[PDB]
DNA sequence: GCGATCAGCG
DNA sequence: ACGCTGATCGCA
């Protein structure tokens, strides 16, 4: 029902200088995954190519790698990485339909061509799930069915580029696509393919020692419980704590007694068992997620883990990281932080280099709200987290611990993003009217922040969406809901998204500027990870001194705000030491 | 498959 | 009853 040439060899008219291109990778994790089929749509026709022929053809490979042959695609990072695993370079992607749909509306959840095309009333293409099936029934269909699907996807991309670019232009997002998200996609592809080297012997040893410390705490729990039970079982655990031991019930879930860490912490004055449960969970979390889970996904021949950075998932413009998630490696407890000792440079005599924006969302908020006092604070390079800790815990600057600062950090963001007196009182374990009076004091010092919070809720109601500094957008239909709770969640999104999303915009621009700078200085240094406001690199030890001046400067100059941006940085032999 | 939970970023 | 996430595990 759509005409195309099921081609046996590559021809010249397949190599025009503008095309829609589909390089189909069906496995969700595309690292080292099969390419099951190729389709090209251009001015000369529609073509399906078997990958064993196309990717072994030197003219087609050269076309793939020629940046002057422009390709329109959907999820070009997926294709670029799968091709890197075949030793083939993809260049010249000038339009990525996934990223275009994401910028137009992140709430659509667009995960295939059909979903993007639906946004423009184009429906002559099937959802990937209808073609490949679900779960245990998932399969590549027979070649004629496969070929028509890939061709229909390519034809959709060919037809949809212009209407998507027109709407992007109307939203002031066309440079956001072409100068930020698409260049970033190529940089993320390099990062994912490079991977991060893991010291598996250290992990395996830590996992042996965890298993021993687990039994010891486990027996102490059975002994303090007076009996043995499944410590992971909410039935039995709730029964043990709140029926057998008769501890107070401070919170329930839709299914029963809550045993969350905040609850257990408040029960520490009542029974010694609750802090053993905490210790037990923390150890088991390290064991299951960060020892076992990490070893599962190491490629044994190279000792590398290859994350996937999802660039078109979060509602604020952040990245997320999957399989493994390398944006939530432990750091705050000394036991967990030692896992970072297993993250090592991928070459001898290289080192890990880590750089992070200081107080990033507060600096962004100061600029956007134009609060006189907050802008003055950052012009003085004050540490607002430490200052807030001093005031909360009634200590001097010298007395503030890393844990106290961590806590004041949640107070600072809690207040500006709409925490209530109740929530603040429950977090600080203080009176509720003391919490309310601390909140009113906070907005007395920062009245511009309060005005901003009020104004942005009104702008979201009037326009139906909010935006970031580089024109990323989030629609907030619930902001006019008549249901108080639904409306309230939407108001807090109006408060938070422009700030968190602008911080995402800034680090993304920083990454593009950094890669351009590293190429210009001809350095071997390269990015490995982004962790929201942090960039992790590795480089020969002979490049470190140059990087100590280069990376902070690139990050600090990525944008020019009404306050300075400030970067902290460290380097060392492992990720652990790069702090 | 989902909800509670907890690891991270602010 | 601050916001944005992903992985694991038990299932009242
Ligand atoms: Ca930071």
């Amino acid at each position: 029902k759509m005409a195309f040439t099921l081609a046996d060899r590559v021809t010249e008219e397949m190599l025009a200088d503008k095309a829609a291109l589909v390089v189909e990778v069906v496995e969700e994790n595309y690292h080292d995954a099969p390419i099951v089929g190729i389709a090209v749509v251009n001015e000369h026709g529609r073509f399906f190519l078997r990958p064993e022929t196309a990717l072994a053809d030197p003219q087609f490979v050269a076309w793939l790698g020629d940046e002057t042959k422009k390709k329109s695609m959907f999820d070009s990072k997926r294709a670029a990485v799968a091709l890197k695993w075949k030793g083939i370079e993809l260049c010249g992607v000038s339009f990525d339909l996934l990223l275009a749909a994401y910028l137009l509306d992140p709430a659509q959840g667009v995960d295939d061509v059909a979903a993007a095309a639906k946004m423009k009333q184009y429906e002559a293409v099937r959802p990937d799930e209808a073609v490949y099936g679900k779960g245990a029934k998932r399969a590549v269909p027979d070649e004629p069915v496969l070929a028509e699907h890939l061709v229909r996807k390519a034809a959709a991309i060919w037809e949809l580029e212009r209407p998507f670019l027109d709407e992007l232009r109307r939203n002031e997002q066309d440079r956001l696509l072409v100068e930020l998200e698409q260049p970033l996609s190529s940089i993320l592809a390099e990062m994912e393919f490079a991977g991060v080297k893991v010291d598996t012997k250290r992990l395996e040893q830590m996992g042996k020692e965890l298993a021993e410390q687990l039994g010891t705490v486990e027996q102490r729990i059975y002994e303090l419980a007076g009996q043995e039970f499944n410590i992971n079982s909410p039935k039995q655990l709730g029964v043990i704590l709140f029926e057998k031991l008769q501890l107070p019930v401070l919170k329930k879930t839709k299914t029963g007694y809550s045993t969350s860490a905040d609850v257990l912490e408040k029960l520490a004055p009542y029974h010694e068992i609750v802090e053993n449960i905490l210790h037990y969970r923390q150890l088991g979390k390290l064991q299951s997620t960060y020892i076992e889970g990490l070893l599962k996904v190491v490629r044994p021949a190279t000792k590398k883990v290859h994350t996937i950075f999802n660039q078109a998932l979060t509602q604020t413009g952040r990245l997320s990281s999957t399989e493994p998630n390398l944006q939530n490696i432990p750091i705050r407890l000394e036991e967990g932080r030692k896992i970072r000792q297993a993250f090592v440079p991928s070459e001898s005599d290289w080192l890990i280099f880590a750089a992070d924006y200081s107080q990033i969302e507060l600096r962004v908020l100061a600029h956007i709200a134009e609060d006189d006092n907050l802008m003055e604070a950052f012009r003085r390079d004050l540490d607002i987290h430490t200052k807030t800790a001093m005031d909360i815990f009634q200590v001097s600057e010298d007395e503030v611990t890393p844990n106290m600062r961590r806590q004041a950090k949640a107070v600072n963001f809690g207040i500006v993003y709409g925490i209530s007196d109740y929530g603040l009182a429950q977090n600080l374990n203080i009176s509720r009217k003391e919490a309310a009076e601390f909140i009113e004091r906070y907005f007395e010092s920062f009245p511009g922040v309060k005005r901003y919070m009020e104004n942005i809720v009104q702008e979201a109601k009037q326009k139906g969406y909010v935006t970031t500094l580089l024109h990323r957008r989030r629609y907030l239909p619930d902001i006019t809901s008549r249901n108080f709770n639904v409306r309230s969640f939407a108001e807090r999104m109006a408060m938070n998204t422009p700030i968190q999303g602008s911080a995402a915009d800034i680090i993304k621009k920083a990454m593009i500027d950094l890669n351009a700078r590293l190429k210009e200085e001809r350095l071997q240094a390269h990015l490995l990870l982004q962790v929201h406001d942090e960039l992790i690199l590795e480089a020969p030890k002979e490049e470190m001194e140059r990087l100590c001046r280069l990376v902070p400067e690139v990050m600090e100059q990525a944008v020019t705000l009404r306050v300075p941006l400030k970067v902290d940085y460290h380097y060392g032999s492992t990720w652990y030491d790069a702090k």
